[PDB]
């Protein structure tokens, strides 16, 4: 017969209906007949005032608790009169509060992506919570500006939502090895409540540099009575790949004449090239020796240099 509503979280004492009005009782007649509340586990929540003959909340009673994402939360007390005896089934629904805030799983979020991702690549991110109903619960996302990824937030047949990151540029380790961006979710309450994850996308190295010499050709002089042992110039290759990939090692042309294989000698660490043999200017006077080095990767790459030796 009876019909009332409540707000969620409400303090102790807080009026739900007048059941003695709605019932035709006043002044002694909610002590002559006996008001009460029936015998149920529900009575733990509500107070049936003996002076008032109001329904009460008795707990601060939490409605997420309660019935969790149910559309509505019914909770049924029965309210007992003797004299003549008669009961009556009274509904009380609890009205659900803004009070809880979206939630991510993890305050700090890795995303390791690779350099060579190609634009339009997606990468699902994990969904905020809020046990929250209606419109009291994740409203949307947002994204942080950055230059390189997108937010997109599809909804689902289900209707919660599903958020990814896309790539919008090409990623380069070489320019910067990490993209801190920041997920926040927002309810659609007013004021809105929100949370925030960290994302640490770090970018991945891949062997897309091939060494490089500070010049393409460089010339020097050597005198006619170089003695053996003389370091003649130390090879200077860069590579902005991590690790293994950066690392080098320097060797001379596949077809470099034994000649000048057996005169100049070199390191293939250091670059350092020292000279073994005689050097007459009568025999010959100008050698072209082609310089390479190659780096430590699969697929490897290699860069080249021409060193002319005037003598
Ligand atoms: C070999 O060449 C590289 C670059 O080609 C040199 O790197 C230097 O790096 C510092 C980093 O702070 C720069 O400020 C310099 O301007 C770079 N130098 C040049 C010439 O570009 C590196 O010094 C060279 N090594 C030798 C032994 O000369
Ligand atoms: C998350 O977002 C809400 C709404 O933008 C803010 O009110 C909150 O302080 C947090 O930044
Ligand atoms: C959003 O902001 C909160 C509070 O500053 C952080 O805990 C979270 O990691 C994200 O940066
Ligand atoms: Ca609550
Ligand atoms: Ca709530
Ligand atoms: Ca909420
Ligand atoms: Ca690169
Ligand atoms: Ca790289
Ligand atoms: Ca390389």
């Amino acid at each position: 017969q009876l019909r009332y509503s409540v707000v969620e979280e409400s303090e102790p004492g807080t009026l739900v209906g007048n059941v003695a009005q709605d019932l035709g009782l006043k002044g002694t007649d909610l002590l002559s007949r006996r008001l009460r509340l029936g015998s149920e586990e529900n009575g733990r929540y509500f107070s049936l005032s003996l002076v008032s003959g109001a329904l009460a909340v008795s707990q601060k009673i939490d409605r997420e608790s309660l019935c969790g994402a149910s559309t509505s939360c019914l909770l049924p007390v029965q309210v007992v009169t003797e004299h003549p005896l008669e009961l009556t089934r009274v509904e009380v629904e609890i009205l659900d509060l803004n009070d809880n805030s979206p939630s991510f799983a993890t305050p700090d979020r890795e995303m390791r992506i690779s350099e060579s991702a190609a634009p339009g690549a997606r990468f699902p991110l994990d969904s905020a919570q809020d046990p929250d109903v209606g419109t009291n619960t994740v409203s949307f996302y947002t994204l942080s500006p950055n230059s390189h990824f997108s937010l997109h937030v599809k909804t689902l047949k289900d209707g919660k939502l599903f958020p990814e990151l896309v790539l919008e540029q090409q990623l380069d380790r070489e320019t910067q090895a990490r993209h801190q961006l920041v997920l926040t979710a927002v309810d659609g309450g007013t004021p809105a409540r929100s949370g925030t994850s960290l994302i640490s996308v770090i970018v991945l190295d891949v062997n897309d540099n091939a060494p490089t010499f500070q010049s393409s050709v460089l010339r020097v002089g050597l005198p006619e009575n170089t003695p053996p042992g003389t370091l003649l110039l130390r090879l200077n290759a860069t590579d902005p790949d991590e690790g293994t990939n950066g690392q080098l090692d320097y060797s001379f042309g596949d077809h470099t004449s034994e000649t000048v294989k057996n005169l100049f000698g070199l390191d293939p660490s250091s670059g350092a090239i020292h000279v073994l043999g005689p050097v007459d200017f009568e025999e010959s006077n100008f050698y072209e020796i082609h310089a390479r080095a190659r780096d430590q990767g699969q697929p490897a790459m290699e860069g080249h240099c021409v060193i002319q030796v005037d003598v």
